């Protein structure tokens, strides 16, 4: 037999419902925040991610690559569709789909607000990342933020790292050595970025936290929560779950921050932007560890047990009827004995059951047995759709 | 600039909503029929589809392949998870996701009922293929069926399936010439056609599928019988277009907050957070613009209502909630805002 690829899993019927619940809930939340969904191809030109991955000179020897994350593609689409010129700004977009980093296949969800550097925007995305997780009932969350200032602060902070490291530059590998001159931060005792926020940067950050205080969102400032990528500006954050059944008891549920320089590396405008990404798998596991259950009703409303051909052929029209009316119903293919049909009813979670036989077919009346209370209710056969509908 | 791969397209904010409407309607329909969703990886061992395509010796020089369709993967899962031994049969499963054929990326949706060769089951899937399309308002549908008998070749099977179709009141066209060469395609083979002047021939194939006995074994599995069908969400979308159909979408903002100066604006931030925590779709103005500009954005976003918070309103604790269509204002206390919108 053929086996799935390594580091790959199928989401089978027991879990698919949990995924759809989560996915649907996120689409709704985005509705309140007004972020719109975009769906990028599974692969992009290798040259987008060039700026391990599954690359293959296919597409006519052209090099393509299974996307490892959705930001570059949201940016590649934003640029290609000339969104910078959109009358509606900031461009508030979200995505949700499988990513591929050599599980080799994982499902990340994320948002990107591009075109509006503004503390109130940051606050909106932070209140949101909190809202998402709290909407599911998670509770031992802990939002951690920091600021790496603007492009100015970073320029003057980089110089300090060079003043610092350079006099011992040869003690570093050609790797780290090369990096003194392009971005010392990647070299990282020595200076800290957060001690270089200018006056403006220090007020943006103070406004972001002001807002968090306003909205009553608790946060932890972790001066050491920084990002080396020079196109990463201002707000940086990580949402975390305190949970003892974790490797080291703590886990990062979500993460993100602002950026200024990303778009230009992808051949685009100097737009500013903020976003975050989150894994549905991890969210799912968080609910697990916290011992949380989702309102996934996954139950058949009516299972039809039939006796003999006449009654059975009637169950066919009936089923078609009920299904055309939003009732979840199912009958017995496989032709089995009542015990077997009744068990199937039970297996499928049939809230109710009915046994149609020829006597019921004539009297035009069946007993609808509530499978939990085991209480029957006698109604006319015609009522069936009506009775279940209402 | 870097460009999208050839024969590939993005589903931007104006369409993603149409996709979600359809996708969501299909999961519900599947609910009534009792088909459960399964999600297979984007790629499989080349050797499954081996039984052009994007194949690459990755995964550690191992040969993998971007799946071209979802049937062999549902069967690969079915076998690997030893579903044949499941107490609940037939295995009724569905899927919906991107497929890759050398648009190179297309999004096919489909069902598979495995383990119960039975006319009443074929009837159930044909009634469904008709239901799905009818649920969206399409109207010039035309179900075409045929049967290629059993592997020994049945007739009565086929007469029963059509018996049922007649029972159910489902009209069909028997096309003797609608057959499939694959010897594991046992009985019924069908296609849902849509007659519409816009397509060449003035008809198009919306959906297609049928039974099979021999597929499972090629994939190293049991001799289970199975029926199924596949469908393109893109084509379905286009069908609604051609028939001139609109979906009950219209993503429209509930409230756009226009603010005057810092005080008012910093108030709009708690307000927003509040409303959003209550199922109200609201948005304010980042980008700091003139009222005319904020008012246009409100219009741009489809804001059903609008409010302008400024310091005077901030003290009087009262604002005029103008209905953006009638242009009629309603003055309420600022506190009511959330309560009033809820």
């Amino acid at each position: 037999m053929i086996k799935i690829p390594r580091g790959t899993q199928d989401i089978l019927p027991e879990d698919s419902k949990k995924w759809r619940y989560i996915e649907n809930q996120l689409d709704e939340l985005m509705t309140f925040y007004n972020y719109k969904e975009i769906r990028t191809p599974i692969f992009e030109s290798t040259d987008l991610f060039a700026r391990e991955m599954y690359t293959f000179k296919d597409k006519g020897d052209r090099s393509i690559t299974l996307r490892p994350e959705g930001t570059a593609a949201v940016v590649r689409s934003y640029i290609e569709h000339k969104m910078q010129g959109n009358p509606n700004q900031p461009i508030k977009l979200y995505y949700n789909g499988p990513m591929f980093r050599y599980y080799r296949q994982f499902n990340q969800f994320g948002v990107e607000a591009i075109g509006a550097e503004n503390p109130s925007v940051d606050a909106e995305v932070l209140a949101m990342v909190m809202h998402i997780y709290q909407s599911f009932g998670l509770k031992h969350l802990k939002l951690v933020i920091n600021s790496v200032g603007d492009m100015a602060s970073r320029k003057e902070y980089n110089e300090a790292l060079v003043k610092h490291f350079e006099p011992v530059i040869h003690e570093f590998c050609s790797d780290c050595q090369s990096r003194l001159h392009t971005d010392p931060m990647r070299i990282l005792t020595a200076p800290r970025i957060t001690d270089f926020l200018n006056e403006e940067s220090k007020a943006y950050y103070e406004q972001v936290k002001a807002y968090l205080d306003d909205l009553g969102i608790p946060y932890t400032e972790d001066p050491n929560l920084v990002r080396g990528l020079d196109y990463y500006t201002h707000t940086a954050f990580e949402l975390m779950m305190d949970n003892p059944n974790y490797d080291g008891a703590i886990t990062t549920l979500c993460g993100g921050g602002r950026y200024n320089g990303l778009l230009e590396l992808l051949d685009g405008p100097s737009e500013t932007g903020i976003g975050f990404a989150l894994s549905i798998e991890r969210l799912l596991l968080a609910l697990e560890e916290e011992g949380i259950e989702l309102d996934i009703e996954e139950n058949l409303d009516l299972f039809i047990v039939t006796m003999g051909d006449q009654a059975d052929r009637y169950a066919v029209k009936l089923l078609n009827h009920l299904r055309h009316n939003g009732i979840k119903a199912d009958k017995d293919y496989l032709q089995r004995k009542i015990k077997g049909q009744m068990k199937q009813a039970d297996r499928l979670g049939a809230k109710f059951t009915i046994v149609i036989g020829d006597q019921e077919l004539e009297n035009n009346k069946i007993d609808v047995k509530n499978m939990t209370t085991g209480e029957s209710e006698t109604i006319e056969l015609d009522a069936l759709v009506e009775y279940f509908k209402k």
